[PDB]
């Protein structure tokens, strides 16, 4: 395998975290470059994106060109999502990665009855991201997420750094501390590209089935 050890990962996020307390965006993307960077796209940290804004990937970019970004195409994305994608991947410098589940959406509504999302989504979760993702992450020793600490009441406590258990890694969130209003000035002042559905009076862009219509 190309993963660090369990308790060197252990050990070098709590570094991290110990750190980088209170640093900005940028000095935690530099962090994890400095550390994740060698032995472009010959990398060992990756970058998550759900394809709702590219501000993550537009640092990620700045501190790392062609770091590698994943995109989770389920099968049931917004023709918008993938049309985002489609330009963050032309604009940015930015190796985009589609991680697709083994099997398409014809495939499991034939194996596991149709429209399997409605019948039991977080088996439908399970199968079309949750896997998929750490059958791609087995293999880098960190992962970059925008999560930010305003998203839910129960993320309020989100960590810089930290070790995710589900997929044992180093996971760090350089939005944590950010704000919408924070988010909105950044936006504003880089001139990244957003997917359409936001402006179209959507507060969160997932999968088309499993979206609350405004
Ligand atoms: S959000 Fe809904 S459609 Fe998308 S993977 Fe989860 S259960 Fe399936």
């Amino acid at each position: 395998t190309t993963r660090l050890t369990e308790p060197q990962l252990r050990e070098l996020a709590a570094r991290g975290a110990a750190e980088l307390d209170g640093a900005t965006a940028t000095d935690m993307l530099r962090w994890t470059d400095e550390t994740f960077g060698d032995i472009w796209t010959t990398c060992n940290y990756v970058v998550a994106s759900n394809m709702a804004d590219a501000v993550l990937v537009d640092l990620a970019a700045k501190v790392r060109p062609g770091v590698p970004v994943i995109f989770l195409d389920t099968g049931y994305h917004f023709v918008e999502t993938i049309g985002t994608r489609d330009a963050i991947e032309s604009v940015y410098d930015v190796r985009v990665l589609n991680v697709t589940p083994e099997h398409t959406v014809a495939e499991q509504d034939e194996l596991l009855g149709k429209d399997l999302f409605a019948r039991n989504p977080h088996e439908c979760c399970r199968l079309r991201k949750v896997v998929p993702l750490g059958k791609t992450l087995r293999g880098y020793s960190a992962w970059v997420t925008g999560l930010r600490r305003v998203d839910a009441p129960t993320r309020a406590n989100a960590p810089l750094v930290s070790f995710d258990e589900t997929f044992k890694l180093v996971k760090v969130n350089p939005l944590a501390a950010w704000t919408d209003q924070d988010v909105q000035e950044y936006i504003a002042d880089n001139d990244v590209l957003v997917n359409p559905l936001v402006r179209e009076g959507y507060p969160s862009i997932g999968c088309a089935p499993c979206t609350a219509k405004p």
